[PDB]
DNA sequence: CCAGCGGCAGC
DNA sequence: GCTGCGCGCTGG
């Protein structure tokens, strides 16, 4: 499953290939305008290239990455949760793990996993996206 | 110069 | 079903 390329070039789009990337940029966009969070999850990535990395890093460090998004403390420490629990909880949709709700759950149903068609989302973009694909399906 | 704004956990 | 978390951005 390949979930098709927009218009509307969300993220989520180029990072459907590593579900842990994908949601790790959910929570950069939590309250965050994309302008400001997509450039320095390149670098988080960067520094933390997978949930095995993240999963073990301070979160004073990561913490530092997020100051200038806001609310770099509660997300620093969500991060290396949540990496945690997607390596250690047998869950089948990322929803079960600490630090993804509806909204990175409906990025995981569309994009990584073949189940847009029972998906009903309320982020805007992803509804805009969401639209488009009930549209040009076949 | 100023204030409104861009998910999730926990209780 | 309510609150805290939070910065730089942006328009006026």
């Amino acid at each position: 499953w390949t979930p098709p390329r927009s218009p509307f070039n969300l993220v989520q789009e180029t990072l459907f290939h590593d579900p842990w990337k994908l949601l790790i940029a959910t929570i950069f966009l939590n309250r965050t305008s994309g302008k400001m969070a997509i450039p320095v999850l390149w670098k988080f990535l960067e520094k933390y290239p997978s949930a095995e990395v993240a999963r073990t890093a301070d979160w004073r460090d990561v913490s530092e990455l997020l100051k200038p998004l806001g609310l770099y403390d509660l997300r620093a420490k969500t991060i290396v949760k949540f990496s945690d629990e997607y390596l250690t909880k047998q869950w089948k949709y990322p929803i079960e793990l600490h630090g993804i709700g509806k909204y990175g759950n409906d990025s995981y149903r569309i994009f990584c996993v073949n189940e847009w068609k029972q998906v009903h989302p309320e982020d805007h973009k992803l509804n805009k996206y969401h639209d488009w694909l009930w549209e040009n399906h076949e």
